[PDB]
């Protein structure tokens, strides 16, 4: 179950962005106790970090990710 689950989130975004070569995966968060909508990308070295669904590079990605 959720209810004490615990609850992962964002709080600085990455100021770089991060070519597709080296992205793996990423997940949405979800949970309305995150203080901002965001996105972690899990790098080809396993790497998480956290990014701005704002930021177009990120919509992008994200989009690339889906399709393979
Ligand atoms: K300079
Ligand atoms: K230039
Ligand atoms: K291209
Ligand atoms: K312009
Ligand atoms: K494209
Ligand atoms: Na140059
Ligand atoms: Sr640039």
């Amino acid at each position: 179950d959720a209810i004490n689950a615990p609850v992962t989130c964002c709080y600085n975004f990455t100021n770089r962005k991060i070519s597709v070569q080296r992205l793996a995966s990423y997940r949405r968060i979800t949970s309305s106790k995150c203080p901002k909508e965001a996105v972690i990308f899990k790098t080809i070295v396993a790497k998480e970090i956290c990014a701005d669904p704002k930021q177009k590079w990120v919509q992008d990605s994200m989009d690339h990710l889906d399709k393979q």
